[PDB]
């Protein structure tokens, strides 16, 4: 049973409020057993003229007895007045965004009557609409249903305290000339109605390519070589996975090879076009061009414009020496650091200005599986290629282990 | 047709003279194409006013 | 007169210091004179 400071007089004594707990005007609720109860109790109180300070007082009473000890003081709560007007703003950075770009969003939250001492916090969730629906909720029903999910987010203004910050990182699918919508709505629990205060208006990618050939000796009457094209982007791949088209034009030997489609995991920047021309064994040393088209969600048609310069050797097959040494050597401990340098030469030495090809080589101690993978670009002039290694052998020798390095050009 | 090299070619005479020498070429005036358009953004430091 | 473009729109203090001359107040003498400014 509960008596509003304006509707009348809270009795004095415990019986008259079991007589309204027992009647009508008290209500009844009922708890879950075998659970921690939340009882939430509606009542009503219209307030002819609008107090600053209320002070409203309820009794409660499981069987005969009450469950508030009416020598310890009854709950008295003051519950804010005045009806105040939030006069919000917007702080943004940056102003254009690209494609999956974050943008920081900073509202102040602004209230025009001071909240009275002595009163509970004000828990205000601001609704964040980033846009990528399409349809911006008008009513406050799609308001406050956004609010209590992620999509909102929750502040507390403190008691006496007017100013109140909100910052929050909308996603967005495609760079349009759209902001996220914002909606100031305050609820109770279990989300039973829907009140808005004020509203607000709107507040308003890169890639790289590194292609490389393998091998890089054209090799006339030999194998055709493959050209491998990594397309990087700077933002990641989030909403479904992309189909890019790259275009390799013709470097005059063998024709324009056919454009291909490389379909990209979601979740995943990075593409690996595979192109492969059977002329290239009679290719011309020079510098040739090769422009790739991506196409990713708005932004259409981005230009990438990369330099290669394909010497020639002929009809000889180059080949890629290894030697092998240990510093520590014989006879090592166990779990002990032992170093395993691995030089990767080429007696031919061919790539005078043009492609260099990085080495990705994979140590591989004498385990028994039959791993540390290090790549080391190959500089064009300085045919010596330097794999350092330690394995920290951790078994006995069994008279003796076998290392075995392997080399890869991609 | 739309075109996306303009060379436009004036000359002038005060009486019989003409003021642009023929020994120079005629001005020229690359005049553009295409008609983009212009998409524009806003910053604002600070918020509040 | 020609556009391209549109677009939509896109969203004091005061200290006070007081003193007073005299500042002794003299019963049986002028009236103190209080000065305020406000910057």
């Amino acid at each position: 049973a509960f008596f509003g400071a304006d509707t009348g007089t809270a009795p004095a004594d415990l019986a008259a409020w079991l007589t309204a707990a027992n009647g009508a005007g008290g209500l009844t609720a009922t708890i879950l057993p075998s659970s921690i109860p939340s009882d939430i109790i509606s009542f009503t109180r219209t307030y002819a003229a609008a107090a600053a300070s209320l002070q409203g007082k309820l009794q409660c009473f499981i069987g005969s007895t009450p469950l508030w000890d009416p020598y310890y003081p009854t709950p008295v709560f003051q519950v804010l007045a005045a009806a105040p007007t939030y006069t919000l703003s917007a702080s943004v950075t940056p102003a254009v965004v690209p494609v999956d770009t974050a943008t920081l969003w900073t509202y102040n939250i602004i209230r025009s009557v001071p909240v009275p001492a002595g009163g509970p916090s004000l828990p205000i969730l601001c609704s964040f609409w980033d846009g990528k629906t399409g349809a911006a909720p008008t009513t406050d029903a799609g308001w406050a249903a956004l609010a209590g999910s992620a999509n909102g987010k929750g502040t507390s203004m403190a008691p006496g305290s007017t100013t109140a910050t909100c910052s929050f990182t909308p996603s967005y699918s495609t760079t349009g000339t759209a902001t996220p919508t914002l909606q100031l709505i305050q609820n109770s629990f279990a989300l039973d109605a829907a009140t808005t205060v004020g509203f607000l208006s709107p507040v308003y990618a890169s890639y790289t390519i590194s292609s490389y050939l393998n091998p890089v000796t054209p090799v006339a009457g030999g194998a055709a070589a493959v050209w491998r094209i990594v397309i990087t982007r700077n933002a990641a791949v989030t909403a479904s996975a992309k189909t890019l088209t790259c275009q390799m034009p013709d470097n005059g030997q063998g024709g324009s090879p056919a454009d291909v489609t490389a379909d990209i995991a979601v979740g995943g920047t990075t593409t690996v076009c595979v192109f492969s021309i059977a002329g290239y064994t009679t290719a011309t040393p020079g510098p040739y061009f090769a422009t790739v088209n991506v196409v990713d969600g708005a932004v259409t048609t981005s230009h990438i414009t990369k330099n290669f310069t394909v010497l020639a050797s002929g009809t000889t097959a180059p080949t890629y020496a290894v030697t092998s040494v240990v510093s520590p050597a014989t006879p090592v401990k166990v779990s002990t650091p032992v170093t395993y340098t691995f030089t990767i030469t080429r007696t031919t030495a061919v790539p005078a200005g043009g492609i260099p090809q990085p080495i990705i080589c994979e140590f591989f101690n004498g385990e028994g599986t039959a791993a540390d993978t290090v790549v080391a670009v190959m500089a064009p002039g300085e045919t010596t290629t330097t794999c350092t290694f330690t394995t920290y052998y951790t078994t006995v020798s069994a008279g003796g282990f076998t290392a075995k390095l392997m080399v890869f050009g991609e």
